[PDB]
């Protein structure tokens, strides 16, 4: 059947997040784009249907989209959601894999007040990485706007009616982007608030620099490889990973690495740190951002971008 979830008309394939095969479609009722998401029925660990529920908790949040239909249909499980752009990975692509430093510190507050409102529903996101923020739909409102999918590795951290963290707990399966991940996810320790936030230091060095010196290292296996980078995680100095670029991006990586493991970290803080360096630069938080001047100042388009 073309149709899925009563309304939803299938499109092209865009078969991002985990190849897990997602389509783009429309509201057949009122020409809505939707994402859709299909998940095989019967698995070990099915994530679609908790990740269903993850956008409801999460509903109305600015930049978290909402979820419309989570069901059947046969053979899969299909989740239907806001249709999206790019990711902060495909504007990075395209814009020569380097953001200029306002592009990065307007990016980053609005990665650090989408996930303090993670946060703030009780949850932790613990799978950071650039492929997962995703800007609006050209000639939309929130167009430029940071966005955050897939809720797959979000786990509760506090009981949300006592509001009491979890334990503190060690020798978990690390698992994850090894890019991003914090010092702490490394050594198997139990995630919490603060290593969302040492993730979104690494993306910010990530895109500042083009390059984390982290990558390109090699192992025989997988668990050894994770290891050297988590080596070179805590080997690298947060001041030399900022070398050339404004200091307050260090003071970032090195404050929330100190966090305990339970503390609520200042998020407004953080903002205004970043923000202070736009005036340190003589710059304005204008919402321009670097992939906004593509193609002649178009912007990204299919055809010649991806
Ligand atoms: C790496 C990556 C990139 C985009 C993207 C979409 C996405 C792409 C474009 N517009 C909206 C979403 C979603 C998605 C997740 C859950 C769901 F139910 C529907 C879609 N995952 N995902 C994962």
């Amino acid at each position: 059947s073309s149709v899925v979830g009563l309304h939803y008309k299938i499109g092209k394939k865009i078969g991002e997040g985990s190849f897990g095969v997602i389509f783009e479609g429309t509201n057949i009722i009122n020409g809505v784009p939707v994402a859709i998401k299909f998940e095989p029925r019967k698995t070990e660990a099915p994530q679609l249907r908790d990740e269903y529920r993850t956008y409801k908790h999460l509903q109305g949040c600015d930049g978290i989209p909402n979820a419309y239909y989570f069901g059947q249909e046969g053979l899969h499980n299909i989740l239907v959601i806001d249709l999206l752009g790019p990711s902060l990975e495909d504007l990075f692509d395209w814009c020569g894999r380097r953001f200029s430093v306002k592009t990065v510190v307007q990016v980053a507050i609005q990665m650090l007040t989408l996930v303090e409102e993670v946060h703030r529903h009780d949850l932790i996101y613990r799978d950071i990485k650039p492929d997962n923020f995703l800007i609006g739909r050209r000639g939309a409102t929130d167009e430029n706007n940071v966005h955050l999918i897939d809720f797959g590795m979000a786990k509760q951290y506090r009981d949300p009616r006592t509001k009491q963290h979890i334990p503190y707990r060690e020798k978990k399966s690390l698992s994850g982007t090894a890019r991003y991940m914090s010092i702490n996810t490394h050594l198997g320790r139990e995630q919490s608030r603060r290593d969302d936030l040492e993730a979104l230091g690494h993306v910010f060095f990530y895109f500042l620099r083009g390059q984390l010196p982290w990558q390109g290292l090699k192992a025989p296996t997988n668990k050894q490889k994770y290891e050297k980078i988590g080596d070179k995680k805590r080997t690298t100095p947060a001041v030399t990973l900022c070398d050339g670029l404004p200091q307050q991006f260090a003071e970032y990586l090195d404050s929330v690495r100190s966090l305990p493991f339970d503390a609520e970290p200042p998020y407004e803080e953080y903002r205004m740190l970043l923000l202070s360096v736009l005036d340190d630069l003589g710059q304005a938080c204008d919402g321009d951002m670097d992939w906004m001047h593509l193609n002649g100042g178009r912007g990204w388009d299919a055809t010649i971008n991806k």
